[PDB]
């Protein structure tokens, strides 16, 4: 069995834009999961091949992690900061809709998730 190739994280055509919203995602919200004891899992795309799970990639056609979310913001590809929430909500939403709710992993994604949204709140202006 095989994995996909990761998500995209360079692409010199596609436009590129600081923003101190991003710098935040970096600085204070990646930084602050990234380091959280259930971050693990998803630090880095779902190996199923190493897990022997050859559905999850005919379940999940959008996959997403902290491991490419963290190369898209140390190697700025994102022109705002909805991109890199959105791929936020990507990886929770993968999560919930491959397992069952009440699993442990649902539990680990729970809490980043609430984490999340709780730093998401002091995203600074502008
Ligand atoms: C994340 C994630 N979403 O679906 C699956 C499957 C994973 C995933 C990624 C790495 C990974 O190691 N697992 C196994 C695991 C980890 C913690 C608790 C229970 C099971 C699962």
């Amino acid at each position: 069995s095989m994995n996909p190739p990761p998500p995209e994280t360079s692409n010199p055509n596609k436009p590129k834009r600081q923003t101190n919203q991003l710098q935040y995602l970096l600085r204070v919200v990646l930084k602050t999961l990234w380091k959280h004891q259930f971050a693990w899992p998803f630090q880095q795309p779902v190996d199923a091949v190493k897990l022997n799970l050859p559905d999850y990639y005919k379940i999940i056609k959008t996959p997403m992690d902290m491991g490419t979310i963290k190369k898209r913001l140390e190697n700025n590809y994102y022109w705002n900061a909805q991109e890199c929430i959105q791929d936020f909500n990507t990886m929770f939403t993968n999560c919930y809709i491959y397992n069952k709710p009440g699993d442990d992993i649902v539990l680990m994604a729970e809490a980043l998730e609430k984490l999340f949204l709780q730093k998401i709140n002091e995203l600074p202006t502008e």
